[PDB]
């Protein structure tokens, strides 16, 4: 047959399952995106007026601790030497962050010892037990104090989900946000870098492969009758929107969308640091991207007078707006269980497999799309395909 | 015969010569070294108390530009991906360091742009023309400016030298010392890391070669005529003291010396960071090591209740102190010249070539030594040994 194998959506785990079927089971693969582009969300691009390389679904870090992940990732690209820090502006002071030594001496006053600042942090944190908090505010306090709360988690927070942080839920933080010595590397995570590439060189290798064929500004829900009439057994893995798959029958699923707001500047340098989080009320957006400073190793191709910048705003995803991040409200959990129980039927009667962000109702980092479809590979279509 | 070449010492210039001329021209060396110990200065021990690896002889980070340089180590150790980071402690504080957006906010109380920091440090440096400094304090408040300079940089020299700054040349700063980002990696190097396994481990390699024999505990100076009855034609690279080897004829060479004061400390953690600057006079020593920050992939093999730290002092160095830094004053760059064409004719008459920081007075980094013998085998010896 044209196809043994359809794939919708070209995202990382969408790649990741037609790569391995191709090139594991030598099986031939139709890959279908509704966008004019592979990667989803992870796709780069240049901007016209500078070459930068920039984002327009989001800045895409990668991170790992996983070594079956990092050592696939390799086999398409070559990873910098990039490790990511952040910096958070409150009150006019670019603070050093995550919260360490470092934020600690700059919003206190002084030195403290790791030793003194446990000793600090005890003391600020007194006020509230973290079992006895029934929100995020008072689960915060109770870790890390008032001041430093008031300074660097409740407007950001605030601006992030749309929401008072006293009516979000305690367990939206699980752990004491507070390093005690002076690393500032933002990931913990082993292996870390960004495609030298670039991501669209990176994802597009993914789906160069003999057996892959990709068909882009394609809408699977335009095509399916079609597709599958040409050869009825191809399983597919669907990495679309779950509910519209089933017709919304069980209700629209929340998302929350982001806003970029992307500028061109007269300036070699607008803030020195690939991120600046903005961490107080009177500025709407949470944080500004400076794409330049992600890939320094390109400095003689970039211009010495312009660089690009990005504000990102965050807020519900409405009719036309790109859904980012699952909300997950108990409503959301709700219906998303019934759509589980759809889509395992589906899986069984049609041999339609469900995954990646969209597919699931959750959000997937690069390296958990890619564990994720490593998994559904060897656990499902392996036999699904023979 | 029982070798072919001689190298006195064996730092990182001596095990260089001595590995390539063994595994290269396949001649046999003896290596003749006055310590208990391989390795030079570079070497690295086990603390008994604790085990975390310490220097004796000062702490030694490893970075270069040098492809080739970095290629040949990597044959006999692997690296670290650490990366050097100093902070520098003033009045109570600890800056970020060097001087940058970083440091400029903590100090001047504010968040200043790259533009802004920029216009910033002309206005700080317009007291004096760096063309009319006449001495290093000039020369810095011409390119810093005043509060700067006195922060930072005067007492730290000061401390280092045992010289009031506005005793010593202009020409000891040569370029803008501060950046105009939040970049804080300390040294601007293509690669860098520490050994994986220990410096002594690396050196060892080193030196570990069929065609290698090593003496330890020998005096080139009281074994040289025996040695050199046994083959009268094999050539000796000697790395000891240049003016020592002629007895002292035209003077002796000054240098600086150091005193570390290495306690082991009944906590984990003394300052959550591996070199932290002292930039105050009221501090006798010029920086803290921690040296356990210096290999965090070992922290599961380190004490969770002790940390070994050492101070570091600077001084001139008298008799039955170990030189480490030529002081390079006219007097003695006048004897060196002397003893440059002392060493010449040593070299025609003798077969005996002068290399490293000893042989010829002149602080040498690890690469920067390695480089040095890497050429000094490349353009003397090899023709020397055929
Ligand atoms: C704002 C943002 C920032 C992120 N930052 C990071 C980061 O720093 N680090 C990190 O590791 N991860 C990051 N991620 C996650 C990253 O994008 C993952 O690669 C992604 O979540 C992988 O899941 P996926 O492949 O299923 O998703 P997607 O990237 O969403 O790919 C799904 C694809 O399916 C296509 N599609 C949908 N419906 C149809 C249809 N009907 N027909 C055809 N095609 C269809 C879409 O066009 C899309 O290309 C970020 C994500 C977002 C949204
Ligand atoms: C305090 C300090 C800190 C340093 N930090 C760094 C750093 O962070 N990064 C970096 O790249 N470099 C650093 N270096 C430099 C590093 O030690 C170099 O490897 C060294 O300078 C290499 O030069 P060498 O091999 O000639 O020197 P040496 O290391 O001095 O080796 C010379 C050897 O000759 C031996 N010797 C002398 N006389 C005789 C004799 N008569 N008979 C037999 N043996 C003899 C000595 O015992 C010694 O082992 C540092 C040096 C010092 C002193
Ligand atoms: C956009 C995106 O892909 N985010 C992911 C990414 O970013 P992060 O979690 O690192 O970024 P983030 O800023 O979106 O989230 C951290 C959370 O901590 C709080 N906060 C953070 C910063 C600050 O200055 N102040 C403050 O209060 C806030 O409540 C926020 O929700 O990696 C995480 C760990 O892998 C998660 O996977 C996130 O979903
Ligand atoms: C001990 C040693 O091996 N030093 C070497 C190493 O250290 P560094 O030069 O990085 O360290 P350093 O502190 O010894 O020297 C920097 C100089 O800048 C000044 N200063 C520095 C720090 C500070 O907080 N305040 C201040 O005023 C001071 O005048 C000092 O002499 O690498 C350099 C670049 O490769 C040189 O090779 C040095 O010789
Ligand atoms: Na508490
Ligand atoms: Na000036």
């Amino acid at each position: 047959s044209d196809f043994d194998l359809i794939v919708v959506g070209s995202g990382l785990f969408g790649l990741t399952v037609a790569e391995r079927a191709a090139s594991q089971l030598g099986k031939k693969v139709l890959i279908v995106e509704k966008r004019s582009h592979l990667g989803g969300n992870a796709y780069s691009e240049a901007e016209p007026e500078t070459g930068i390389e920039i984002h327009k679904y989001g800045a895409h870090l990668f991170h790992t601790s996983n070594k079956r992940v990092w050592d696939y990732v390799n086999q398409f690209t070559a990873f910098t030497g990039y490790q990511h820090r952040v910096f958070a502006m409150h009150n006019g002071t670019a603070y050093q962050f995550p919260m360490g030594l470092g934020l600690i001496n700059q919003f206190f006053g002084r030195y403290y010892t790791p030793d003194e600042a446990r000793e600090l942090i005890k003391e600020q944190s007194a006020e509230i037990d973290s079992k006895d908090a029934t929100n995020l505010e008072e689960k915060a306090i109770s870790l890390i104090g008032r001041p430093l709360y008031e300074a660097f988690i409740r407007d950001y927070t605030a601006k992030q989900w749309q929401t008072d942080p006293k009516e979000l839920p305690a367990g939206n933080i699980t752990r004491l946000p507070v390093r005690y010595n002076f690393d500032n590397r933002y990931f913990n995570d082993t292996y870390e870098g960004l495609p030298v590439d670039g991501y669209a060189q990176w994802l597009s290798n993914m789906a160069d492969h003999e057996n892959i064929e990709v068909r882009l500004d394609t809408d699977w829900f335009e095509v399916r009758e079609d597709l599958r009439a040409q050869n009825p057994e191809a399983p597919v893995v669907y990495t679309g929107p779950l509910d519209r798959y089933f017709d919304y029958s069980e209700g629209h699923l929340g998302w929350r969308t982001l806003d970029f707001e992307t500028e061109v500047l007269n300036t070699g340098d607008f803030q020195g640091t690939p991120v600046m989080n903005y961490n107080d009320a009177e500025f709407p957006y949470t944080r500004i991207h400076e794409f330049r400073h992600f890939h320094p190793e390109r400095e003689d191709r970039h211009p010495k007078d312009k660089t690009v910048i990005m504000k990102e705003y965050s807020r519900f995803a409405e009719e036309g707006d790109e859904p980012y991040y699952p909300i997950n409200t108990p409503s959301d959990r709700e219906m998303l269980f019934k759509y589980r129980e759809l889509a395992d039927a589906e899986t069984e009667s049609g041999k339609v497999y469900f995954g990646g962000r969209l597919g699931t109702y959750q959000y997937l980092d690069m390296h958990m799309a890619i564990a994720s479809a490593l998994s559904m590979f060897d656990n499902k279509l392996v036999d699904a395909l023979k």
